[PDB]
C-alpha cells in the first residue's frame, strides 16, 4: 500500500542515478543508503526491477541510489573494475561514485554509518573497489558474483581474470590495503556466487573473500586477526529452489566479519529476485534480503 517514489537525478560531475525514497521517510531520522551498482548491458531500472531492492528499502526504511554506467563510458555498460583509471580514490568511478553519495547525502537525511556499496557482475568489482578506496564511507559491501580487487589492472587482462581469477589474494589484499590510506578501517563483506557461472568464475568469490581476509586483517593493525579461513560453514535449502552453502568467516574478537554464498548450479545472476529484470535467477536464496541483513548488522 504506502508507496514511496523512484527519481532519476544527475550529480555534480554528470553521473546519472536513480534514487528510491521510501515512503517513510519525512527527513527526521537520518536513512541508511545502500548504493547499488548495476551489472554489464543494465541500467538503474532493470536492476531495481530484478534485486527488488526498492521493496525492501520501502520495507526497510532506507534509500537507494544506483548510479548508472552509460554506454559512453564502457562498451557494454559495465563498471571500469579492470582498468587503473577506475581503482583508485579521489578520480574515476570511485569518486564519481562517492559523489553520488554526497549528493544523496546534501539532499536528504543520510545515517552516515550506514551507508553501503552492492552490485552484480562488474558493479559486484566496483563495489570491492569502493571498500577500498572509501572505506571512509561505506560501512559494508555486497559482492554478487565479482572479482578481487584489482583482479585485473588493464582491458586486455580482464577477460583472464573473469575466466580463472586474479592476482595472488593476499597481495591484492595489500593493494586494498594501501588503497584506503588514512581512511583504512575493517570493511565487512559478503559475497555471492553461482557455481556453475560461465561469465566470471566462481574461483573470484572465493578470491574477493581471501582478498578481504588480508585487507581487513591489514586494517586492524596500528589488534583483531583476521583470516579466509570458515569459521561457520551450512549447507543451506530454497524450497523448490536451489541449494547453497553459506561460509561465516569470524575476527579474534567473535564477529562476523565477512560471509560468502555460494548458490548451487547458479549461473551469472543475481541470487533470488524477479524475472522483472535482466540476470537474476528467482530459484537461488534471496540476496537481497541476506545482503540487507548483513549490512544492517554491520554499521561503520
Ligand atoms: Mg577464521
Amino acid at each position: 500500500g504506502p508507496a514511496g517514489q523512484f527519481i532519476r537525478d544527475t550529480a555534480p560531475d554528470g553521473r546519472v542515478y536513480k534514487l528510491y525514497i521510501p515512503s517513510g521517510y519525512n527527513g527526521s531520522t537520518p536513512l541508511p543508503l545502500v548504493v547499488m551498482l548495476h551489472g554489464c548491458t543494465q541500467n538503474p531500472d532493470d536492476f531495481a526491477a530484478g534485486t527488488e531492492m526498492n521493496v525492501y528499502a520501502e520495507q526497510n526504511n532506507f534509500l537507494v541510489a544506483y548510479p548508472e554506467q552509460p554506454s559512453s563510458a564502457n562498451l557494454n555498460k559495465c563498471w571500469n573494475w579492470f582498468d587503473s583509471n577506475h581503482q583508485s580514490r579521489g578520480r574515476g568511478e570511485p569518486a564519481s561514485i562517492a559523489g553520488v553519495v554526497e549528493d544523496v547525502k546534501r539532499n536528504y537525511s543520510v545515517d552516515s554509518r550506514r551507508v553501503y556499496a552492492a552490485g552484480l557482475s562488474a558493479g559486484g568489482a566496483m563495489s570491492v573497489i569502493m571498500g577500498a578506496t572509501y572505506p571512509d564511507v561505506f560501512a559494508a559491501i555486497g559482492v554478487g558474483s565479482g572479482l578481487e580487487y584489482k583482479a585485473a589492472t588493464s582491458m586486455t587482462s580482464a577477460y583472464m581474470a573473469m575466466i580463472n581469477g586474479g592476482p595472488d589474494p593476499v597481495q591484492q589484499g595489500n593493494l586494498a590495503y594501501q588503497a584506503m590510506g588514512s581512511h583504512a578501517r575493517v570493511v565487512p563483506v559478503i559475497v555471492f556466487h553461482g557455481t556453475s557461472d560461465y561469465t566470471v568464475y566462481p574461483v573470484n568469490g572465493h578470491q574477493v573473500i581471501s582478498q578481504w581476509a588480508q585487507t581487513n586483517d591489514r586494517a586492524g593493525d596500528g589488534n583483531n586477526h583476521i583470516d579466509d579461513q570458515a569459521d561457520v560453514t551450512m549447507n543451506g535449502s530454497v524450497p523448490n529452489g536451489r541449494t547453497y552453502t553459506r561460509y561465516l568467516y569470524k575476527d579474534q574478537n567473535g564477529n562476523v566479519v565477512m560471509e560468502k554464498i555460494m548458490v548451487n548450479g547458479m549461473g551469472h545472476a543475481w541470487s533470488g529476485g524477479s524475472t522483472a529484470g535482466t540476470y537474476t535467477d528467482p530459484a537461488g536464496p534471496e540476496a537481497s534480503s541476506m545482503m540487507w541483513s548483513f549490512f544492517v548488522n554491520h554499521p561503520k
